[PDB]
């Protein structure tokens, strides 16, 4: 068959919720997991699946038989592979706080530490870009505040810890990371008197961030992490906005469910809201301790006819949503493509073949077979190569 009706995996990891995919899709729990994540993709620890005779492959292996055809020549000659997964995300708790080392960074630790596996920081040398799309509303953190935000922010909790006060009296680059790595390294006493000045200050300023670190405390009581809103964009996205997450710039996924690309990757840099080891010398090498504008942090997509592109400053992966109508619309690229329905219903059509897609439901569409017809009602994701 042309197009390839997706069957995708679900990882209950414990933080998941046990009703989101359910109320938004119809996908069955009657046991009542936690359910985290709705993979789509060829990952080797749970690659989706295709139906061929009726027999069911994994993806992965379908396109290692046939790379070019399924990938197109761009991707396979660049990547040898699929180079992204696609997921539904689903926090029910807020999640740690991360950081992805750039590309050169990326392969240098992975070299540094092959000799010595696999408590590794560098699991691979690739980068991880990342964009989320809300579906439902999103709250997260995102790079670093303005320098005077973070002074305002700070204020009334300047006698936590000397830190703080070090960068209040020069509130710079400098400072910052001093502070971001003496926060992190904070032990018994010192710890214990900086999270009480938190507590304290959370009783008398009302709003955000401060309502985030309240929410954050219910499960990250004693980390301190708890004053990274201080430090960090605090964004709520409404559904229908995406943020991209650069190297070197921590973030975190606090609440809500949202679609999320990323590069394969599994270099992950904790920076707080964790009860893992952080090896903080090695997170601060890999910070860029600049400030980001609020109004600086959503992806700004554009829309020509019926297609919205969130252009992305990477190779690794693009990412669009298609209006469906009517009146087929033509979506085409030179890779291959997964296909989301968002919302709505989608008829996919090859020639004589004809795919429907409910909500929350995927097709892949190999290199070889593009473009295909969409027409139904609602909007269609799509995640695939520029290249
Ligand atoms: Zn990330």
């Amino acid at each position: 068959a042309s197009m390839q009706k997706l069957i995708n995996s679900v990882q209950n990891y414990a933080w998941g919720s046990k009703t989101a995919l359910t109320e938004l899709y119809g996908i069955a729990n009657p046991q009542q997991q936690p359910m985290a994540e709705l993979w789509m993709g060829a990952h080797p620890k749970s690659s989706s699946r295709i139906t061929t005779n009726g027999e069911t492959v994994s993806l992965r292996d379908a396109i290692e038989k046939n790379k070019t055809a399924m990938l197109g020549e761009a991707v396979a000659n660049r990547f040898g592979e699929l180079p992204f997964l696609f997921k539904v995300l689903c926090a029910a708790q807020p999640l740690s706080i991360q950081v992805h080392p750039n590309k050169r960074n990326s392969e240098i630790g992975f070299a540094k530490e092959n000799a010595a596996p696999m408590e590794r920081n560098y699991k691979d040398p690739n980068h991880k870009p990342e964009l989320v799309f809300a579906l439902t509303p999103f709250l997260a953190m995102n790079a670093f505040r303005e320098f005077s935000d973070i002074v305002s922010l700070l204020q009334p909790v300047a006698g936590a810890h000397s830190a703080i006060a070090h960068f209040l009296q020069v509130p710079n680059a400098e400072r910052l990371s001093q502070l971001f790595a003496s926060l992190l390294n904070m032990q018994g006493e010192e710890k214990s008197r900086a999270l009480a000045v938190l507590k304290a200050a959370l009783n008398s300023q009302q709003g955000e961030p401060w309502q985030t670190i309240r929410v954050i405390s219910e499960y990250y009581p004693d980390d301190s992490g708890l004053f990274s809103p201080l430090l960090l964009n605090v964004v709520k996205l409404n559904p229908g906005e995406a943020m991209f997450l650069f190297a070197e710039t921590p973030h975190a996924y606090l609440q809500g469910v949202a679609l999320e690309v990323m590069a394969n990757s599994d270099n992950v840099l904790a920076a707080g809201l964790t009860p893992k080891y952080i090896d903080i010398p090695e997170l601060v090498a890999n910070v860029k301790f600049e400030p980001k504008p609020a109004g600086e942090l959503l992806t700004a997509p554009v829309k020509s006819g019926a297609e919205l592109d969130f252009p992305i400053p990477v190779d690794d992966f693009a990412f669009s949503l298609h209006d469906l109508a009517l009146q087929e619309t033509s979506i085409g690229q030179h890779s291959a493509a997964i296909l989301f329905c968002v919302e709505g219903e989608a008829v996919l059509r090859k020639d004589e073949q004809r795919l429907v897609l409910k909500p929350g439901e995927s097709a892949f569409i190999g290199a070889d077979e593009s473009p295909v017809n969409a027409s139904g009602t609602g909007r269609l994701a799509r995640v695939y190569n520029k290249l």
